[PDB]
C-alpha cells in the first residue's frame, strides 16, 4: 500500500511521546486516517480500503495501553468497512473516512468540555485538589471550577519518569490557578490537606478498574485510606470493549533511558536492570466516581457504558483486519 | 569561642547533604566534637567546655529530623558535662570528649553489623526485597543475607528528589546482588512480586511511628495492603527521647531547587510553589518489626527502648545548654 | 398569582417540621398543588398554569435535602406543563393537575406497602433490628415482618436533636413490637447484639450514596465494622436526578435552638457556635441493599434507577421555571 | 400421577449426591422431564401436563440451594405451560417439553465452554490458581488456559465433608495440569503464593452475593486480604430471580453422618450435635468478577442479568404450580 | 460503725452524679476517708480501722466503672492497713489515713497538670480538636495548648443523656477557646474537618482498651476511618489492675429516666424498655496514644503501667476487706 | 552413650503424634530426661552429663515447631549444665536432672490450671465459644467457665488432617459441656453466632505472632472481620526465645498420607503433590489477648515475656551442645 507521509510521522510521534495523552493520541490517529483518505492516489474503492486498513495497523501498533487509540480507529473503520462492503464507490468511501474522522475529533473535543462542566459541580469553594500526570479531561474539570469563581489550589505531582506534571503545573498556572508542585513520593504526606483527587484515564475495564499513568493507584490507595474523594475524568472512548470478553490490558514497558539517561546508564553494571512501566491498574474499590460526557457513574457501571456503546462490535473481527 | 575549621566544614557538609544518612551524620557529628577537643588551644577546663557547647549547637542546627545527630552529641556531652561539673581538669575533660566520641563511633559501626546479622535471618532464599532511599542499616541486612548464600534480588526505588536510590543500586550491585531499579510511583505495581520490604529510619517515636525519607509511608501502606512484611532496620540512637514527653518531630523542608533546578525554576511563574519535604511519618500499624542491635521488636515496644536507654536524661536540660 | 391558603400552610408546616418524613413531605406537596388546582378561580389556562408554577416554587423553597419533594412537584408539573403546551383548555389543565397529584399520592402509598413486603422477606424470626429516625418505609418493613409472626425486637435510637425516635418507639410498640430505646451514642455498644439495620432515605445519589438523618452514616459505619447488614428502605422517588450530572446534595442546616433551647442558648458565651446539620452522607460501601418498590438492588445500581426513571428530564429546564 | 422411574431415580440421585454440581443437577432435571414426556402414555394434553407438573415438583424438592435446578425446570415448564394454555394438542405439548429440555441442556454445555474461553484470557502464564470444591465451570477455565499453553498450577482444597476436591485434583491432573492438594484450613497459609482464585457458584443473588460450597467465603476473605483476584465462573442460570423481591436463599443442612461416619457417631454422647451446612454466602465486596457466558461482570451487575433474563416471570406463580 | 455524715453525703453525691468525672470522684472518695479519720471519735486503733473499712465499702459501692475510685481507696487503705497491722497507735493510724488521702489528692492535681503540658505539645497551631463528655484531663490539654498561643478550636459533642458536653463547651469558652457544639450523631459528618480527637478515660485495661463515656467508641471508630489521631488523656490511676488477671470491667447501667423524663416515661407502654449504659469500650486499635503523667504511650503499653504500679497488690485481698 | 529405652520410645511417640499437644510434648520430654537420670548406670559425672546431652539431642530432633519442647529441655539442661561445670559429683548431678524435670512438669500443670482461672473470667454466661485443634490450655479456660455455672456452648472444628477436634469434642462433652461440631470450612458461616474464640499456641514470637495448628490464622482472620474476641491460652514456655534475634520458626511439613491414606494416594497421578503443613502463623493484629499463667497481655507484649524469662540465655550456646 501507498501510505502517506503523515501516517508514518503521526505513528513516530505517538511512539516517541511527542504526541501524548490518551484523548490527543486518539484524535491524532483519526486525523492521520483523514489525511490518508484526503491524499490517496487510489483509483478504485479496494485500493483506498487496503490503504486505510494498512494505515490503521500502523497506528494501532504504536502504544498498546490507551484503548482510546483503537477506539478511534474503530469509530472510523467500522463506518468505512460498512460503506465499502455496501458497494460504495471511491468518492463515497473517501468521504465516509474523512467525515468519520472529523466526527470523532469533534465529539472528543465536546466530550472533554462536558466532563469539565459535570466534574466542576463536584468541586467546592476552597478545595485543595490533588492530580497526577497530565490529563486534559482532569484539567477541564479544574479549569471550569476556577472559571466559576471557586478558589481552589491544585497539588500537582511531578510524574516520573517523563515529568508530565511539569506540563500540568505550567498549564494550570497559566489559567491563574495556584499550584503546589511535589514529588510523587510526597502524595501520602499531603493527602491530609487534600479535599479531592481528580485524575484521567487511559483504559477503563469492564469490572471498573482504571488503567492510568504509573503511580495513580498509589495516589488512589492513600486517598481511600484518608477518605478523600477519587474522581476519574474519562471520555466514553476510554472504556475498553475487549475486557468484557476477558481480555487483559497490556501495560506498556518503555525504554529504561527515560528513567536513567543513556550517558549515565551505560556506565552502570550489567546486574542492574531498570524497569519502566508507564501505567498501573487502580481497582474500583478505590475510585468513587467516573465522570463521563454522559454523567457521573460508580466505577462498577463501566460495564453499562460498554454494553451500550461497544458490545455490538465484539461478535465481529477488528474492522481493519483481513 | 574558638571553634575549629572542621566543626564548620562538618556542619556545612551536613547541611548541603554531602554527608548524609542518619547513622553517618551522627558519626560525623561525634567526629567533629572529637576534633574540636583534640585541637582546642583552651587553657582552662571552662574554655574547652564552652567550646564544646558551642560546637554542639553549631552541629545540632544543621538538619532537624534525624534524632541520631542530637543523640550522638548527647552521648558525648552528657559525659563531658559530668566530668566538667565533677571538677575535671583540662586533660581529663579533653579525653572524656575524645573517648566518648570514639566510643559512639565504634558502637555505631558495631550496631549496624549486628542489625545485619539479626535482619538477615528473616530473609529467605529466593526473596525479592523492596527498599527505599539509601540506608546503611537496611543495606547491612541485604548484604549479609546475600553473603549467606541466599539468592535475593532487590527492588530499589529511585527516591526523588535527591536520587538516593542510585547510591543504593550501585552499592548493592557492587556486592554482586542483582538489582531492579524503578521509579517511586511504581512501588504498588511491583508489590505483588515483593516478598519483603526493608527500610531504614531517621527517628522512631514513643508510640512506634517511623520517620524516614519522603515516600516510605506510601511504600509501607501498600506493603500492608498486600501483606508484605515491613521491616525497619534501626540503631537504638534512632529512637527519639523527646517524643516520650509529647515533642513532635519536625519534618525538614529543603530547597525547592532540589526538585526543579534553578535554571528551570526561575522561568516558572510566581503562582507555582514547590514544596520539598524530605521525610514522612509511617504509622506503626504499617510496620511489622524494628530490627535493632538488641533484637527484633514490634513497633509498639519503641517506648521500652526509650525508657531503658534515654528516660533518665529527660528531667535535665540538653547537656550543651547554658 | 392568587395562591390558596393551603399552599402557604403546607409550606409553613414543612418548614417547621410539623409535616416531616421525606415521603410524607412529598405527598403533602402534591396534595397542595391538588388543592390549588381544585380551588383556583382562574378563567384562562395561562392563569392556572401560572398559579401552579408559583405554588410549586413556594413548595420547593421549603426544605432542600429530601429530593422526594421536587420529584413530587415534577411528577405533577411535567404533566401539567405538557398539557398546557399542547393547548389544553382550563378544565383539561385542571384535571391534569388534580389527577397527576392523586396518582403520585396513590403510587407513594403502594410503593411503601410493597417495600414492606419485599424487605420483610429479609427479616428472620428472632431478629434484633436497629433503626434510626422515623422512616415510614423502614417501619413498613418491620411492621410486615411482625405480622408474618416473626418474633422481632427493634432497637430505636432517639435521634437528636428533634427526637424522631420517640415517634418510632411509640409507633412500633403500638403495633405490638417490642422496643429497646437508646441514645444514638450507644449504637456501637449494642451493634454486637443487632442482626440487621433498617433505615430510610431522603436522597440517593447516582454513585449510590444515601443522604439520611444525621447519625445514619455512623450507624452504617459500625454496622459494617460488625458485619451487620445495612438495608435502606426507599421509594424510587428518593433517587436524585441532578446528581447524574454532577450536582452536590445540599445538606440542610437547621436552627441552633433545636439543639439548645433559646432560653438556655441566649446565656451562653459568644465564642460557642451551635451547628445543626439535619442530614449526613453514607457512602455506598456501608450499604448492603436498597429496598425499592421495584426490588432489592445493590447501592451501585442507583444509577440504573435514575437512568430509566429520570434521565430524560435532565436536558430540559425545571417544569415550574420561566 | 403416572411418573416414570427415571424421574424418581434422577431425584434419588440428586438427593444422595450421586448426581452433583449445580450445572449437572440442572441438566439432569431437564433430562428427567424430557424422559417423562418421551415415555408418557398420556392420551390427552391435560394428563401430560399433570405428569410434567408432578415430575417438576418431585425434582424441585430434592436439593434447595442451587437455583440452577428450578431455573432448568422453569425453562422447560414456562414453555410447556404456554403451549398447554395456548391449546396445544398432545404431540405438540410433548414436543415442546422434549425440545425445551434439549435446548436447556445444549445451552448449558455451550455456556460452560464459552465461560472457559472468556475466563482463560484472564489467566496468565506461570499463574498459581487456587480453587475449591468441584465446579465444571471453574475447571473449564483452567483446562482452556492450559490448552492455550499457559503453564499453570492449581491448588485444590480437599473440600470437606464430601471430599469434592479429590474429583477436581484427579480431573485436572488427567488433563496434564499440575495440582497441589491441601486441606481447606491451609488456604490462608498458601494464599501468599496464589495469583488467582477461581471458583464456581450454586446461586448468585440480586445484590452480588455468591452462594457456593461451604468454605468458599473463607477462601474469598483471605484472598481479598492478600489482594488475590477472586473470579467466580457461573452460567446465567446460577442467578437467583426470587432474591430480586427479597427472598433469602435456603442453606441446605445435610446429614451429620457425612461428617462423622454412622459407626463412630452412634458411639458419641448426645450433648454433641454435628452441624453440616453444605453452602455459605460470600459477599460481593470479596468477589472481583463473575465470568458468565455473556462476559465478565462486577458482582454488583448480577441485578442486570436478573432483570433482563428473569424479571419478567416474577409476577407469575411457578409454571409447575396448580 | 460510727460513720460521719460526710461519707454518706459524698456517696449520695457520687451516685446521683452531683460529683462526677473519674478523677474528681476519686479525689472526693480520698477526701471522704480523710474526713472520717479527722472526725473519728474512735479511742482504739481497731475501732478507727473498722470505720475506715466500712467507709471504704460505702464509697466503693457507689459507681462501678471508673477504677480511679477503688484505686484512690486502695492508695489510702493499703497504707492504713500496713500501719494498723504494723502496730500503729491511734494517732499514728489517723495521720496515716489523713496524709495518704492528702498525697493522693495532691498527686491527682499534679498529674492532670502534667498531662496538660505533655499533651499540649502534640497540639499544633490551627488545630480543630473534637472531644466528648467532660474530662478534666482532656481539658487540661486544650487549655494549655491555648495558653501556649496555639489558635485552636474545639468541637464538643453534647454527650447524651446527661449532657456533659454543655459543661465542656461553657468551660472551654470561658478560657477564650472557640467551641463548635454538635449532637453526638454528627461526629462522622465533622470528622473530615477535625485534626485530632482528645478524650479522657474511666478505666484502661491490660490489653489497651479504654472504657469511657457512652459514644467514645463511635467517635474513635470514625476517627480511625479518617486517619484522625485519637489521644486519650488519662492519669495512671485510671488503669485497671484486676484486668491483668482476666476481670471484665462492669458497665454501669443508669436509670431510664435520665434518657426520657419520669413524666413522659410513665405515659409510655410497657413493651418499650429504655436502656442507659453510661460507658462503652474502645479497642486499642482505634487509639493512637494514651497521655499519662509519665509520658506518652501506645495503648498496648497499658500492661507496663499496670505491672510496675499495681501488679504487687494482686496476690492480696482488697485493703478494706475483712 | 547408654541411652535408656524410655528416651527412644518417647521420641518415637512424639514423632508419630501418639504423644501430641505442645504442653504434653514438653512434659513428656522432661519426663524422659528424668527417667534417663534415674536409670543411668553412669559412674562419673562426665558420663551422665554426656548421656543427658545425647538424650536431649534425640528429644529435640523430633518435631520442630512447638518451642515448648526445647524450652523444657533447656529448663532441665541449663540447670544440669551449671551443676556440672560447678563440680557437682554424680549424685548431685543426678538429682539436679531429676528435680529440674519434676519442677518443669509441676509448673506446667499449675500454669495450665491458672490459665484456666484467668481466662474463665473473660467468659460470660450464655457465651458461644469457638475453638480449633485440641489445646489443654484452651480447654482449661472452657472447663473452668463451665464449673463456675456459666452456660456455655463450644463450637469445635474437626481440625484436618489429623482430626484433633474429635478429641476436643469428646473431652468437652464428657465434662457436661454442650458441643457443636463442624468442619473447618464452616468457621466463617458460624462466626456470626460465636461470642469468643479460644485457641492454644505452639510457639509465640517476639513480634507477637502465634504459631498454632493449620487453620488457626483463618479462624482468627474471620473472628477479626466479625469483631469476635480472639484469645490464645498459652504458657510462658510457649514463647520462642530465638525469634528475639531474628530466627524464623520452622513450619513442620508432615507426611502426605495423613491427608490422603496410602492405599488411595498410590493410585493418584504423579503430577498431584499433597502438601501437609501442620501449623500456620497468625499475625498479632488478629489476636486480642494472650492468657499466660502470669496474666492477660496484648500480643505485642510477647517481647516482654521473652526479655524477662529467656533473653539471658541467648548469648550462650544451647545447653546440650559440644
Ligand atoms: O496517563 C496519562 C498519559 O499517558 P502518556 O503521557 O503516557 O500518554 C493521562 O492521565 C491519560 O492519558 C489521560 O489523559 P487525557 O485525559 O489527556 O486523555
Ligand atoms: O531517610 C534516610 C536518609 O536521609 P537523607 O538522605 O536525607 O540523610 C535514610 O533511610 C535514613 O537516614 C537511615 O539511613 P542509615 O540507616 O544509613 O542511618
Ligand atoms: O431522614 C428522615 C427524616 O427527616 P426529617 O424528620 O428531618 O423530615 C427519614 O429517615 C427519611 O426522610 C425517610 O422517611 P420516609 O421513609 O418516611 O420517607
Ligand atoms: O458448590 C458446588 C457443588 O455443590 P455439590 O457438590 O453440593 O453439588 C460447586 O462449586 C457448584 O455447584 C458449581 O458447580 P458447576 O460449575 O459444576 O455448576
Ligand atoms: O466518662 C467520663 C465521665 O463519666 P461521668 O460523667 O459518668 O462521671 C469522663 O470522660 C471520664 O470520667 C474522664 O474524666 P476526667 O478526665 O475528669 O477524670
Ligand atoms: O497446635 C496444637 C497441637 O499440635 P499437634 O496436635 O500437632 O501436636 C495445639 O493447639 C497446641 O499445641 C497447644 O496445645 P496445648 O495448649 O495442649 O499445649
Ligand atoms: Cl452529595
Ligand atoms: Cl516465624
Ligand atoms: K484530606
Ligand atoms: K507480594
Ligand atoms: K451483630
Ligand atoms: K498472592
Ligand atoms: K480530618
Ligand atoms: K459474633
Amino acid at each position: 500500500a501507498m501510505i502517506v507521509k503523515e501516517v508514518y510521522e503521526t505513528a513516530e510521534k505517538i511512539k516517541s511521546m511527542e504526541i501524548r495523552g490518551a484523548g490527543r493520541i486518539a484524535r491524532a490517529a483519526a486525523q492521520a486516517l483523514m489525511i490518508q483518505a484526503e491524499k490517496s492516489k487510489a483509483k478504485e474503492p479496494e485500493e483506498l480500503w487496503n490503504e486505510l486498513k494498512v494505515a490503521s495497523k500502523i497506528l494501532y501498533n504504536t502504544r498498546p495501553t490507551a484503548v482510546s487509540l483503537p477506539n478511534a480507529l474503530r469509530y472510523v473503520m467500522h463506518r468505512v468497512k460498512a460503506a465499502y462492503l455496501g458497494g460504495a464507490d471511491l468518492e463515497t468511501l473517501r468521504f465516509t473516512a474523512i467525515n468519520s474522522a472529523k466526527e470523532f475529533i469533534y465529539n472528543s473535543e465536546k466530550a472533554i468540555e462536558r466532563i469539565g462542566e459535570i466534574g466542576a459541580k463536584r468541586i467546592e469553594d476552597g478545595d485543595i485538589i490533588m492530580t497526577h500526570c497530565h490529563s486534559k479531561a482532569a484539567i477541564s474539570v479544574m479549569k471550569k471550577a476556577f472559571e466559576q469563581g471557586k478558589n481552589i489550589k491544585v497539588i500537582v505531582t511531578e510524574t516520573r519518569p517523563k515529568w508530565q506534571g511539569k506540563i500540568t503545573a505550567k498549564e494550570l498556572a497559566s489559567y491563574g490557578i495556584p499550584v503546589i508542585y511535589i514529588v510523587d513520593s510526597a502524595a501520602r504526606h499531603y493527602m491530609k490537606m487534600t479535599d479531592k483527587v481528580v485524575m484521567g484515564a487511559d483504559s477503563i475495564t469492564a469490572n471498573g478498574a482504571v488503567i492510568n499513568k504509573i503511580g495513580t493507584s498509589l495516589i488512589a490507595l492513600t486517598a481511600k485510606e484518608h477518605r478523600v474523594w477519587v474522581m476519574i475524568a474519562a471520555e466514553t472512548y476510554k472504556f475498553h470493549p475487549a475486557t468484557m470478553l476477558g481480555q487483559l490490558v497490556e501495560i506498556e514497558m518503555r525504554d529504561p533511558t527515560e528513567v536513567i539517561p543513556e550517558e549515565e546508564l551505560r556506565t552502570w553494571p550489567k546486574n542492574i536492570e531498570v524497569w519502566n512501566p508507564a501505567f498501573d491498574v487502580t481497582p474500583p474499590e478505590y475510585i468513587d466516581v467516573i465522570i463521563t460526557e454522559r454523567g457521573i457513574i460508580p466505577p462498577y457501571a463501566a460495564i453499562d457504558i460498554l454494553k451500550e456503546e461497544f458490545g455490538w462490535a465484539l461478535k465481529y473481527k477488528e474492522p481493519w483486519e483481513d
